[PDB]
């Protein structure tokens, strides 16, 4: 346990996604909250260059961002249950799709909450809208058919998304849409129960009321 620490926020999607990948690989490790209102003085030595978490530590030896820490989880302890996909074809898919996810599609619906009027925020709702639909063919080719983006058994990509599954449904209450319904993706509200119901999930994944009151706080 001692040997590995994760220090992070709570709730975070990006915090989240190490610990599902420790908890893939049956890692012990001891959970650092970063509390609200100040940054600890471990963190701004481990992240001086973003300042934010996750930061694993790993025999005091930092790793910073989330996907590159699942990454390192994933080689590290190679024994264990593979998160990456095995073939070099999909596993660029994989880490893609995960950087359309981080680079343009997160950060589209939590600029939803900044818009300054009822057009822009509308614009916004529908683009997040547009990139599901991208990301349900996406899970069509990369599931076959099969539970999870990663196949058989949860992987890369169904960590990078599924982080942030409670986001979505928390901004789908809030503004009184549903993004994610049987018509247009069918098979990613049927992932979603399989993702957050999954062992390495289900203790670490958010209820959305949550999510909702916690956004209310932070309104400051």
């Amino acid at each position: 346990k001692s040997d590995v620490k994760l220090l992070g926020a709570w709730p975070s999607p990006f915090v989240m996604r190490p610990r599902i990948a420790l908890n893939i690989k049956s890692v012990e490790y001891e959970f650092l909250e970063e509390t609200l209102g100040s940054k600890s003085q471990l963190l701004l030595e481990s992240n001086p260059v973003h300042k934010k978490t996750p930061v694993l530590i790993h025999g005091g030896k930092p790793i910073c961002e989330s996907l590159v820490i699942v990454e390192y989880i994933d080689e590290v302890w190679s024994p264990g249950p593979a998160i990456l996909p095995s073939d070099p074809y999909d596993r660029a898919l994989a880490r893609f799709w995960a950087a359309y996810l981080d680079e343009k599609w997160f950060p589209t619906m939590r600029n939803i909450a900044a818009a300054k009027d009822e057009e822009a925020r509308k614009a916004l709702i529908d683009q997040v809208g547009e990139g599901l639909v991208l990301l349900e063919d996406a899970f069509s080719k990369c599931s076959k058919g099969k539970g999870f983006f990663g196949g058989d058994q949860i992987g890369y990509l169904d960590i990078a998304f599924g982080s942030f599954l409670g986001w979505l449904r928390a901004i789908e209450k809030m503004n009184g849409v549903k993004l994610m319904d049987e018509t247009r993706t069918p098979g990613l509200l049927k992932w979603a129960n399989s993702f957050s119901s999954h062992p390495a999930v289900k203790d670490v994944f958010p209820e959305t009321e949550k999510l909702v009151e916690f956004a209310k706080v932070l309104a400051k």
